[PDB]
Formats: C-alpha cells, structure tokens, sequence
C-alpha cells in the first residue's frame, strides 16, 4: 500500500485510477497522480520526472523535462518575444501556429526557444 | 578685378578658365576656383557653396552640398554601416552598387543615410 492524502493506505490500483487520463482539464481537474517514497502524490516533486509505465518518479537525468500547457490548446508563434514564452519546454501540451514575416538572427533566436520541444500533442 | 594667390589682380575670365572642367583629376589636379569676397579662390569657405551660373560662392540655404568621391569610382552597399559611410552626401562622383539582403528599419536607415543623393556621375 501506498500513503494517500496524509491519512490512508490505498493500493496501486486506486493511485492508478486517479491518474488516468483526465482527458481535458489539466487546471484544476486533474493532477495525474504519481508514485514517490511509498506514497500515491499529485505530481512529481522538483528534480523528479515521471516513468511512465508504472507511475514511479525517478530523478532526471539532467534537467526535467517541462510541459507548457496552452491557452485554449493553442499559441501563435509571431515573434522573438512569443517564441520565449516558450523557453525551455519540452513537451507542447495543444497546437502551435508560426506566422513570422521579419526580423533577425531567427533560425538561432528560433532554435534557443523552441528547439528543446520533443513533442506537440496537438 | 578679383585678389590672386595673395599677389595678383585677374580678371573674372582668368577664373572662370582655371574653373573650368578639369574633366577627372579631383585628387590635386582640379580645385576648380570660385569668386568669394573679391577674391579668385579654390573652393568655397565653410558656410557657403557655389551658385553655379557666376562662379560666386553664396551662404547655404541650411547645410551646405557635399560631394563624396569614391575610391576606384565605386562602392558597394551592402549593410547599414556601409551607407553611413555616405551620410551628408549630395553628389556622387562614381557609381554605386547595392547589396542589401537583410536588416531592420532599412527603409528609413537608408533614407537617411542616401536620403540626400541629388546626382550620382556613374
């Protein structure tokens, strides 16, 4: 069994169940509850990432992956300045639009941003 | 009768043929000579330029005129940096070549740097 909520023992299963997908709603309606230390919490604590096929934290091999939720599931990509807001994302959780027309040194300015992005959900 | 090389008195005419189109050589083989203060002179004194029909140097109308001679009788623009080299300029003695495949605010960077071009002689 695993500590559950600071007052009971639940088994894997239970932790199980709590985490699978709740589909939509990542604010405030989901949490996708994950093993550590004995116990069934709602995320990953700092330095820890979740191994996906039993619900474990495990410690990142260098920094942790991070996914940036989107407004509505989406982002416009326009400039230098919106592409920041996605420094150091790893994972898009919705869909990206690019609609850049100018400026300059952008393939670096670009890749700085965006260039650590493994997936895109949408 | 107008003041010569600190020494002797000539006629307008004797100006009006040492003025007169010395073809190429600018770089000490020219001067081409103007009628300032009763005096027969090289050029024109800071603050003045000269009225075109009568060899007489007047005060300039804001800046004065600037005639920019180019190394070779060319230059290539390929940069912000390389028509600042040309700021103030009002006439060309050569001919110019433009480059330009990327930047920012180049339209009026451009402009105020060859915004001033009147005459370009190549």
């Amino acid at each position: 069994y695993y500590h559950f909520q600071d007052w009971r023992c639940v088994n894997f299963s239970f932790c199980q169940d709590l985490h699978h997908k709740c589909k939509n709603s990542r604010r405030q309606g989901c949490h996708q509850y994950v093993i550590h230390n004995n116990k069934c919490i709602p995320e990953c604590p700092s330095g820890y990432t979740m191994n996906s096929s039993n619900l474990l934290c495990t410690p990142c091999l260098g920094p942790c992956p991070k996914v940036c939720h989107l407004l509505e599931g989406e982002k416009t990509i326009d400039s230098v300045t919106s592409a920041q807001e996605l420094r150091g994302c790893t994972v898009i959780n919705g869909s990206l639009i690019i609609n850049i027309r100018g400026g300059n040194n952008l393939a670096a300015e670009l890749e700085a941003n965006l260039g650590l992005i493994e997936e895109i959900s949408g």
